[PDB]
């Protein structure tokens, strides 16, 4: 259980070791504009993404923060946000706890 996998094709995004207290707890549950609430899990390091368009600050759940939409590389699900334009990071991941599958190195 140290890593973390698209749970729909298997691209390698992230580790347990990434996990990253924001404000005191890596996980976050948060809701958009459409209702649709999401169990996010703040990373500091992800890769496999690929990260779509450019920043918006519009609704964001991180104060400080402008964020991208994350996708998965390979299969384009969408995984989560990058954040960008912060502080102390300057810059995260939140990715959507059920859309990745944890598992063995
Ligand atoms: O921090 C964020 C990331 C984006 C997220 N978001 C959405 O999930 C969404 C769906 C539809 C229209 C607008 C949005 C939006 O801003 C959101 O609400 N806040
Ligand atoms: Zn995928």
């Amino acid at each position: 259980a140290s890593i973390f996998r698209c749970r729909q094709c298997g691209q390698t995004i992230s580790r347990r070791d990434w996990l990253l207290p924001m404000g005191g707890d890596h996980e976050h549950v948060v809701f958009n504009p459409a209702g649709m609430i999401f169990r996010v899990w703040c990373f500091s390091l992800a890769q496999g993404l690929r990260l779509i368009g450019a920043p918006s600050g519009e609704f964001s759940w991180f104060k400080g923060y402008d964020w991208t939409i994350a996708l998965c590389g390979q299969c384009g699900s969408h995984l989560g946000w990058h954040y960008e334009g912060g502080s102390q990071p300057q810059t995260f991941f939140g990715l959507i706890k059920d859309r990745l599958a944890e598992g063995p190195a």
